[PDB]
């Protein structure tokens, strides 16, 4: 039961005669549901992923310049130019300057002067368009069968969830089956965003913030760059030659200014999808279907022992792993209570009913006893497991 | 001489002390100059100058667009570029069309589409830097030597001036000379300007005016034009289809928008040379070297016939011209006056010592008249012209 | 002089006989010096700099993380310790870890968990302290020597001024001799401040705002780095493992921060030389000890010729040039007036006796007219190379 192994658990009780109970399940949390009479279901979101997504945009993040070109001409010997002002490729500013005899000049004044440079991209942030039907949400199953830790990993149902996969059915062997039904038309707002892509690290992040960005962009078709000045400053001009500096690498500050966004992993293992970080998904449960497996079976009436002791868990709930011996298919009974006597129990299991299939099972049990000092307790007659506990 | 034909003269009066006389010349009109015992002086501003002035800018205000691309993406597929978005001489635009299932696309949204025109024009107006230095002036001057009309083209003297040779000297032929400093051309206006050529005629302008016109240019050595998007425009779009077109020519509005300013003229006859209009200059004659032609002579004694009665300026002078066909070289006296019998001259002879140079020749004569009611005379004995006169 | 070829000037004005005039010299300005009867004097600093000064630090920027490994334990069985957690050259964290039956382990609790990466420096800024006593500065002087710009270039005075050698002596000929005290060991802030180096670019700032950076920083050549935390991020402990990461390259985001200090160049080509931006000096002036040149010499009446007509300096003052034929060595006379008549000169001849030396050769020449309404005037004979001006 593998909300057993989550930090962060949250139960839930359906009313006797309901049909449907319903839940929020996000990525670190884990949910049990529970009715009087089925087996308990533990529910989790693994992940929300999205395939393929299209560039939009690469934003460079750090120019650098080469063959830097200057003209200049004298205050009133008309506007300079230069050919390299054709050319795209070429970032360009025009001012003018002061000039004075000594420049090799021959008047005093307000001359006229252009220089531009070669821009090239080192390193770009690609903007992904996002595919809002290919996204994805993958929810686990399983129920409470008692099965122990080794298990788990093979026992989970993996269930995909997309606009077309509206509902789902987890099917659970000798324990009759479940629907789950989940709000993925609405879960997420993808609609008004881009996944950011840096080297080996992504966000996700608002259209509008990213297309006010103050740095020079491409399309992802491949182009011209075309805002290049926001990372180039042109030194004020000294008569004889204005100087042209890159801005330098922005990527510290450019990712600072994510730090609020989602956070999104490439899996490079899993073919190329886009796996997001805490999202989440607002879903139903329908339990009509399930069935406590060994309702039939005769009690446990011999011999068991601890294979490991009743233990707590940060949820309030202790946990234990029982195995019989020379025992049929048979059911284990548990209750919690004050003392020895035994005369009503107070603990709620649960692993509602708790099962051996063959002599040679190990089953786990999970208890939430009272508040207090209590005994738990296993099995019964003169060989009772019984152990104290204490809140 | 030509200050008769010019119709707005002045009159200016030396006192004999007076060994420079100044003068303010203005582009339409003509100065005169007397001076107590010697020769008076015409003198006019001819011309005001600039020679082969730099090409700061041309101004396109027709142009046409040869070829238009367009690429589209829908609405999930990222931006589109296009090849000639890369090359200079093509304007370009960026939108968002709305695109659907009608047009191809798999989703309903807003695609980007990106459309270019190879811009070029065809006719530009052409700016040139105005040299303060540079400006040339042509002066002209003649003396009242009593030449006929026909002869003041032949007896001009021109005096051509620079920010060099501030002085310069008119010889007159048996007359003597007189020099001139002139001030340059003081052309108040002409600082912080352009000279702005549109085929067949030209204005000056001012450089604010001109760089802030809201129309596509490029420097005087060619190149790219820099703005063309004043004078293309894009429809708004409809699915993968922009319609552009240009603005239609700008002549008229730019004409219109020049009236202000004063007009130039290009010696097309002759040189690549600007004729300025509305220039002023100041200058000073020195007068002391300039002497008269004839006080030896004798005193013309016959008859004499008027070849031109005695008329109107319209400057308020008398003019008139006179025949001999007697006598050798000799002077011929003028007054005017109010007694018919022998009476003192109450006139100023504007042509101050009239002569005849062979004995059958023809003089012109200009008096400034009294106010009021008079007799104009010419010759001395019985058989004097004489003309009756009024202010 | 070659103060006329800078855009800001000034003009201080001593008084007749020995004394001392004080002087500013900000790096970009060149000042200008007159007194009553010694001629004018322009001066302005060449450079401040260092040599070879010491490390003080270096400050990394960007790291990358080369080796990583982790140890993790039980929560019952007590912390753990890992080999490299002493090794200076590792970045480490220690924290506890959430741990559980999904997890391996016995007990669900908190486990403890420390993980390590062995630091290594990609890039860094160097840090140099430096000391007033290390300052060099190099100063330019002129007066009017009449050399061609063509030749100020090795005709210039070459002042170098370090505070640990004498103080020097202008080396004119025939203008006498002047010298300079100039607060040399004191004019500067630089206290408890020192130069910042990045790849061929550097700046100056103080110690405690260096001390302030949040950076990883190694004091001596080798040793450990101080701080390395500030550039690793250890993402939150999951099951028995960590994930850690390099915070990435900050060096735009701290040029960033340095764009409001003074420049500095690390020299071409002496290439252990420090060339700081916007220092300045202040002074006293030997004046005294100069003399004019040729102060008797005849006051020339040849025929006189421009090569450049009155030029506005911009400084409210013009220069001019000026050629003769004959007069070879003669004083050339300037003057300025309310009118031709020239009564009283009314400006400053900033060339106070203007120098004559060839008929090759114009001869350079300032003034200064009064504000209003003036004429400047060349020459006092007929020969009056004459100039209307205004304020």
């Amino acid at each position: 039961a593998h909300c057993i192994g989550i930090t962060d658990r949250d139960f839930i009780e359906g009313v006797h005669g309901g049909t449907w109970v319903s839940a929020t399940l996000e990525q670190d949390k884990c949910v049990t549901v529970m009715a009087p009479d089925k087996p308990s279901l533990d529910i989790s979101l693994e992940t929300v992923a999205i395939d393929g997504p299209a560039e939009a945009r690469k934003v460079c993040y750090n120019a650098v310049l080469t063959h830097v070109k200057i003209n200049d001409k004298c205050p009133s010997t008309g506007e300079a130019h230069l050919a390299e002002e054709n050319e795209g490729d070429n970032a360009c500013k025009r001012t003018y300057s002061d000039r004075g005899w000594g420049n090799g000049c021959g008047l005093f004044g307000k001359g006229s002067i252009v220089a531009c440079a070669k821009f090239t991209c080192a390193k770009s942030m690609s903007l992904f368009e996002v595919d809002q039907t290919k996204i994805q949400y993958v929810i686990r199953a399983q129920l409470h069968v008692g099965a122990k830790q080794e298990n788990w990993n093979t026992d989970i149902k993996t269930l995909k969830f997309d606009a077309l996969s509206g509902s789902q059915e987890a099917e659970f062997t000798g324990y009759g089956k479940a629907t789950l039904e989940c709000q993925v038309q609405t879960a997420v707002d993808f609609g008004n965003s881009y996944i950011a892509e840096m080297e080996k690290e992504s966000w996700i992040v608002d259209r509008q913030w990213a297309q006010d960005l103050t740095l020079p962009w491409q399309s992802g078709s491949g182009g011209v760059w075309r805002e290049m000045h926001h990372l180039v400053e042109f030194e004020p001009p000294h008569a004889a030659t204005i100087r042209v500096l890159a801005l330098g690498n922005q990527e510290g500050s450019l990712k600072t200014a994510l730090t609020g966004a989602m956070r999104v992993t490439k899996d490079t293992n899993d073919n190329n999808l886009y796996k997001l970080h805490g999202g989440h998904v607002s879903c139903r449960v329908k339990l009509s279907a399930l069935t406590l497996k060994g309702t039939s079976y005769k009690i446990c009436t011999d011999k068991m022992f601890f294979v490991k002791n009743p233990t707590d868990t940060g949820h309030g709930t202790v946990v234990m792993q029982v195995k019989v011996s020379k025992g049929a298919p048979c059911r284990i009974p548990v209750i919690v209570a004050d003392d020895l006597t035994a005369a009503i129990n107070k603990g709620i299991l649960v692993t509602v009913n708790p099962i051996a299939s063959t002599n040679d099972d190990e089953v786990l049990i999970e208890v939430n006893p009272p508040f207090g000092d209590s005994y738990i307790i296993v099995g019964r007659g003169d060989s009772r497991l019984t152990y104290q506990w204490h809140k």
